[PDB]
């Protein structure tokens, strides 16, 4: 990138994954946490027991995931580029593949957090949500809070 155009895609460096949305990685040299943009998990708090239901499920799968990619990337929207808890907002990249868009294709992370101007890959994760919905992953199985205990 001699010059910008639109975002910053840069390399990165698993270190730990603690959530779904949360995976701490390497930027610039130094330990930092990542969290996915325009997605959200399924309450994945991991009290003690877990809900028994997609508790353990939506963080491993991105730990095995960028654990096995062989490079791992982030692309930083126009908008801020850390949150009010000092969090790296921007698009991981497993690959050559954009990560959030895994966790939608398994119908683990529904899209949400969605505030301008960061929200230019709100498009490919919107049809891509629709498209979990279709495909009943997790999630999108039930719907209605009954007989659940
Ligand atoms: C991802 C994102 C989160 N947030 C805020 C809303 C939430 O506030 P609260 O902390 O009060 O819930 C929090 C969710 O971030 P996480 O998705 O990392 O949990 O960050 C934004 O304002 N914009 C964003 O793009």
């Amino acid at each position: 990138a001699t010059s910008t155009k639109k975002l910053h895609k840069e390399p990165a460096t698993l270190i730990k994954a603690i959530d779904g949305d949360t995976v701490k990685l390497m930027y610039k040299g130094q330990p930092m946490t990542f969290r996915l943009l325009l997605v959200d998990t399924p309450e994945t708090k991991h009290p003690k027991k877990g809900v028994e239901k997609y508790g353990p499920e939506a963080s491993a799968f991105t730990k095995k995931m960028v654990e096995n990619a062989k490079k791992i990337e982030v692309e930083f929207d126009k908008g801020q580029r850390t949150d009010k808890y000092g969090r790296g907002l921007a698009y991981i990249y497993a690959d050559g593949k954009m990560v959030n868009e895994a966790l939608v294709r398994q119908g683990l992370a529904k899209v949400a957090y969605v505030y301008k101007p960061n929200n230019t890959h709100e498009q490919l994760l919107r049809k891509s949500e629709a498209q979990a919905k279709k495909e009943k992953l997790n999630i999108w199985s039930e719907d209605n809070a009954d007989s659940g205990q």
